[PDB]
């Protein structure tokens, strides 16, 4: 199947649109996989099956009890 190897799950504080054909659209509450980092601004995230870049602020929180 597709098993994840070491990634950081993280949920959109906000839909976002890739402007480039390089980056990574999901919608509020998506369950985004930040893969690698790098920078503090760009991060670097995987979709299904999918590999492109995100930003670093339309992502963030936790996940937890109370979840909605």
């Amino acid at each position: 199947g597709s098993s994840g190897s070491s990634g950081e799950e993280f949920v959109a504080i906000a839909d976002y649109a890739a402007t480039d054909e390089t980056q990574l659209s999901f919608l509020r509450g998506e369950k985004i996989l930040i893969l690698r980092q790098t920078t503090a601004d760009w991060w670097w995230g995987e979709r299904a099956g999918c590999c492109g870049y995100i930003p670093a602020n339309h992502v963030g929180k936790h996940s937890g009890p109370s979840s909605g």
